[PDB]
């Protein structure tokens, strides 16, 4: 049983013609869609190839097509005939020269012959072999395929979820190579798309609580996970939907080719699956093949040995009257549009034959140009050269495809795989009827029709257990699932350092809404703290008042001392209010010594005519020495005022000892003057009134302490001190007017 | 050509009989050691097997032995004859039924036939293939070997370095499967033994300056890595030593099976490679094989087709061609012209291993039957390989030391046991020769005392020295640390990272050194040396003055309305105040005592002010106590806010920190005393303006200078010095100032 027809080159064909019909236990069954249909597709291509005038003109291509019986072990023994021929060793059935093998539908079959043909360097193009193992070129060195591997569906399904802002996916793989290997790619693909997996459920051919269990393992755990990424086989997908039907589940299944566009998956229980998004392989039916295939007739098809057996099984009749098994075939029986439907993967079978033909055609030009036939160099073929140099780099457009200006580009990648073109289907309800409808293609980039896709909720569903969080809600704690954390509003006035964790450098004053704000305390001014105390200015008013008093003003001794004190008192308010300028408080303390010195001079007069000048210098010297002692080591700078997370102000020196130190010098002078005023009853006693006002000012000096604690409020003491200075000066001038 | 003899179940064999002889382009010669010798071993074993009675008695083993010609591609088409046995598809040499194949030789050959025979489920035992790739049971399922893979050498060599504490090593591999696939295993093995590679050369070319610079790379990069782990091929190992000889370097090479006991590697330039350590597979020569092989005769060995070709090539004659000689009849193989091949033990073991599995299967699948029953008419490779062949445990045949580690068994991957022989190049007087100094079966066992080294001493190859006593500041030279001393008396958490908390404070090197209170501020009169004498002198002066007032009264002097007693009482109280605070400085209340001392000094000054306010005695006495209360009220108010405490005395260095008091509080206390001193200063001016009173005026004027001097001394007293030298001196200065005030007060009473 073999289609061995002669030719300059001969191609090997491996098709599952018998659905374990030669297995001797599942015997008596041949495959129609995956068998003769795909087989005759290759023969159809070969007829076109050898009659084509632009692909191998002088080279007539024969075939050596064998049956794999859908069993890897049977294929291995069969495929040896491709090897037995291309080696160095009455006799009949002279061996051929298999240039390449176009065969292997079931990946288990296509793997066990990939191992064999690799050793003897025979290229192999395999339609319909989408297993991801075959992409491992370390083992299957000489394997190419016109169909994409099954892990490209993982990429497309991941892109579909990522497109719709979807996360928290629950995946339900299936036992076997298909479900398990495919979901590994999807699990890997979800990470790179920042898609997190709620549940990693798995199913098997059990038909037990497992199916009902798997349904609730997603309804119960994370009901926020509304999208379910199926990667199950065909029969498994139906039985899971049956399980979901009984419990009346409501999900938006994002399924793989195993579900596909088959209506038999949802035959019954459609509302539970309504809104699902399933993928299917992209394939444009070959128009010419139907004309060729429908014209087949056992009375004109003698190349195919299985065709006579196919005719019997197709129509359940007998070509010979000796059987009469329920019917005898008749001459008007034929293949027509009603009893036939083109297989989904006929496009890939034709491409596989053409890809081999194109590679052989190109190698015919390079190896020996200007040679219509095949040269003696062509008489020996090398697998490594034919595979990597030409076959693994061909770029011809697909034949028999009406839409040439489309994705009809036949080309193998660096792994010999397909290009990965899919059709994003979507189960839809028209109101009383359910039917699939293509809603998007996936060549390399997804392209959907969002406004024509029915969902299960009649609105675009979202699978979220945590909404995204912003510069508001900066932190991120993860109580349950790794992906949907709970964001926490960061302690106010903070520092972002990470999305997960967020600390606080400057929780008191002036950060940014980003990773920048940390104690960003711009300095204030001389009167910056009392910007809006409510009390602006008023320092020049004391100078104006002092100027008016000076304008109003025998007893030249009082004028000499009183005039200096009035001027110094006014300057204290300006220096105190408006780092170097922070030392003006020393002058104000020295000014009070002038009043004390005058009181001491007045006390001496009441109790050395030339000693008055020396006495003033002696008193002035002490004030200067004290200022130099303190202003020398400390001072000349300003100290900040960082409160308990209130704000940051770069004020003057926070050392209150300078005020206390200054008051000490005045206190001694004031204390001495008060003692003299006690005996000043013999105008007399006017100093006592001025001396008494100093005691109140001394008490007012105490309010400065514990008064500067209020920012911009302690400055009233400086204004009060200036006011106190005016009162003492007013007492001296008040007596004179009377 | 093949030895296709019949049998109940027949084995297959692949041997490199022809050194690419069929590939006449490469070399037409045939292998003798790896070829006929190994082949005849298989035939010798089969003759032994079928003549036994406790291993396949009724099952006569046959052979179908083919020549792999030492090329894998030629082996594949040859091995197909084994494959065609199990195919269900007018004359016909009918095929046999190959239970298993005993062959593979070169790993490249064995890999290709492993792929082919894996598909058709035929077990394969390789007597010589040792590539690490064949241990991957995912690709070569039905493959077993009686020799260990090549990565066990990497495991064995790494254990030699670990045993000898060598940690910083350089490696020099070759190009190809042997050099690469092994050295990567060694590099992985180095991690588990905490070993890092100084430099990893990959000199694999035939002969270029790559080896010359490779020796330089050994010299330049890490000269402190004296031992170098070679994993490179036999011919390459020869030229590397020659390169090392030219530069006249000196290392202690740790080689592999590539450079084993082959003296041809060091033929010439023995001294440069002297002291090396070389591994080599452990194989015991088969005594019975020598009698069989030497007794072979081209007139007796008609089974072997290549024997006539072997006879001609071995003896360089011809049996009939005009060769250099006609093959004489009395030529025979003897000990002079024959040395048993190293791997003959494994060839016999491989045949016996397959025969043992088939016998054990016969005892199970066909019990109570001396022949093979109907079940064995068809054999299943999967069951035979996975159950019987992969779990055999028979002791090696023809082994002299029975019961030793010479037991044939396959591990989970169908590999050999892994026995090696650690050799060492010796200096035997004036001659260099190899000698076994160890054996790595599965744990290293070395004759560590009888091994000669290049430097005549057990060498060490390290780029770092152990900095255990000090220098817990290792810098990671890569993988070897650079130890830096930790700063004097600083904290530590890890020898790798000294985190430098408190340098100069805590004197413990055991992961400490930061602030831990290493000093005490207590100083009993400067250790009773300086300043302590002044404390006792204060009491002596008071006793004389106290008695003097009573003696003068018993009044003889001016009555003064008891003013002298009030002034004397204040003077005594002030003098005792300074001594009391110093005597108890550890207590927290000592700071309060120092603060109260200033009030006593003001009290003595206050008494002078009351005395100065003489020009109403009862009113003056009451007024005097008012000043003390005013000073006491200020002290209580200011002291109440800080309360009782004893702050520390942190220092820039030396770790001199004493919890005595607050320096700022002392300055505040000193400033607080200034307020009382200010009143005393004001009193001095009043007294100056104003017989018996003349003496008081001089004392009051003198007291003013002492107060001014004391205040000036205090600001620079103990402020710029530590509590043991300057602060203690300042404390003594304060004590001296308090005593000096008593002297001024004493002068006034006189
Ligand atoms: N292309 C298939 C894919 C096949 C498959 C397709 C859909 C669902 C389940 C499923 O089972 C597996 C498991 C592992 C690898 C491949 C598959 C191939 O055999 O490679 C096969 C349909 C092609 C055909 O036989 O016509
Ligand atoms: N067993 C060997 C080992 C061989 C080898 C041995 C020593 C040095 C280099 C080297 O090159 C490689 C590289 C990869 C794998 C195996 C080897 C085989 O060829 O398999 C071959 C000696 C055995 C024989 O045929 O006598």
């Amino acid at each position: 049983r073999e289609i061995k027809i002669e030719g300059d080159l001969v191609l090997g064909g491996l098709f599952p013609i018998n659905e374990k019909g030669t297995g001797t236990e599942e015997c008596g069954r041949i495959n129609e869609d995956r068998g003769i249909q795909r087989l005759e597709a290759m023969l159809f291509a070969i007829d076109e190839i050898n009659k084509d005038n632009y692909l191998l003109p002088g080279v007539k291509l024969g075939v050596h097509i064998l049956d794999t019986c859908s069993r890897d072990t049977y294929a291995l023994e069969q495929s040896l005939e491709f090897v037995r021929a291309s080696l160095t060793k009455i006799q009949e059935n002279i061996p051929l020269l298999i240039a390449g093998v176009i065969g292997g539908s079931y990946s288990s079959v296509s793997i066990q012959v990939a191992n064999l043909l690799r050793l003897f360097q025979i290229p192999q193009i395999s339609y319909a072999s989408t297993s991801a193992k075959l992409s491992d070129k370390s083992r299957y060195d000489y394997f190419a395929r016109t169909v994409p591997p099954d892990f490209y569906q993982a990429k497309a399904m991941a892109e579909i979820l990522r497109f719709f802002n979807w996360t928290y996916v629950s995946t339900v793989a299936s036992e076997g190579d298909y479900g398990e290997t495919g979901i590994e790619a999807f699990e890997q693909e979800a990470r790179l798309r920042n898609i997190c997996i709620a549940t990693a459920e798995k199913v098997g051919r059990s038909n037990i609580r497992k199916s009902y269990d798997s349904v609730i393992r997603e309804l119960l755990q994370k009901p926020n996970a509304r999208v379910v990424v199926l990667f199950m086989r065909s029969d498994d997908s139906r039985e899971l939907i049956a399980a979901a039907n009984r419990v009346n589940a409501s999900f938006t299944w994002v399924a793989s080719d195993g579900w596909g566009a088959q209506e038999s998956i949802v035959k019954g229980s459609e509302h539970v699956a309504y809104g699902a998004i399933t993928l299917e392989l992209a394939s444009h039916p070959v128009r010419q093949f139907d004309r060729y295939f429908q014209s087949l007739n056992p009375y004109n098809n003698h190349r195919n040995p299985w065709f006579r057996d196919f005719w019997e099984q197709k129509f359940q009749c007998s070509l010979q009257n000796k059987r009469n098994h329920r019917q005898v075939c008749d001459k008007h029986l034929a293949i027509d549009s009603s009893n036939y439907e083109q297989e989904s993967k006929i496009m890939f079978v034709v491409n596989a034959v053409y890809a081999m033909a194109h590679a052989l055609h190109k190698m015919q030009r390079t190896l020996c140009p200007n040679t219509t036939k095949l040269c003696d160099a062509m008489k020996i073929l090398d697998g490594k050269k034919l595979y990597k140099e030409y076959l693994l780099k061909i770029n011809f457009t697909a034949p028999f495809n009406p839409n040439k200006g489309a994705d009809s580009i036949v080309k193998f990648d660096t792994f010999g795989d397909g290009m990965g073109r899919y059709n994003v289907f979507n189960l839809q309800q028209t109101g009383g009827k359910y039917s699939y409808l293509k809603v998007g293609h996936w060549a390399e980039t997804l392209s959907l029709d969002v406004d024509s896709i029915h969902w299960s909720r009649n609105s675009v569903p979202t699978s979220q257990c945590s909404d995204p969080c912003a510069p508001n809600e900066m932190k991120n704690m993860q109580p349950g699932d790794v992906c949907c954390w709970i964001c926490i509003p960061c302690e106010p006035y903070e520092y972002l350092v990470d999305e997960f964790t967020c600390m606080d450098c400057g929780p008191g004053q002036w950060p940014t809404a980003d990773l920048s704000g940390c104690y960003n305390l711009p300095e204030d001014y001389i009167k910056w703290e009392d910007a809006w105390a409510i009390c602006l200015g008023f320092l020049c008013t004391c100078i104006v008042i002092t100027v008016f008093i000076k304008h109003n003003n025998s007893g030249r001794e009082l004028c000499y001392i009183l005039l200096f004190g009035v001027s110094l008192s006014y300057c204290m308010t300006f220096f105190f209010i408006a780092p170097v300028i922070c030392a003006l408080r020393r002058l104000g303390l020295g000014t009070s010594f002038a009043i004390c010195y005058s009181a001491l001079l007045t006390k001496t007069n009441c109790i050395s005519s030339q000693v008055f000048i020396c006495l003033g210098l002696i008193l002035v010297q002490i004030v200067m020495v004290s200022v130099w002692l303190i202003l020398e080591t400390p001072g000349t700078r300003r100290y900040t005022l960082p409160e308990k997370r209130e704000t940051v102000i770069l004020k003057c020196n926070v050392k209150d000892s300078s005020m206390l130190i200054s008051l000490t010098y005045d206190v001694v002078l004031v204390i001495l003057c008060t003692v003299y005023a006690f005996k000043t009853r013999k105008e007399a006693k006017f100093i006592g009134f001025t001396m008494y006002t100093t005691c109140i000012i001394w008490l007012a000096f105490l309010p400065i302490f514990y008064v500067t604690s209020s920012d911009y409020r302690v400055q009233t003491t400086t204004m009060c001190i200036s006011v106190s200075l005016s009162g003492f000066v007013v007492l001296g001038c008040l007596f004179a007017p009377k």
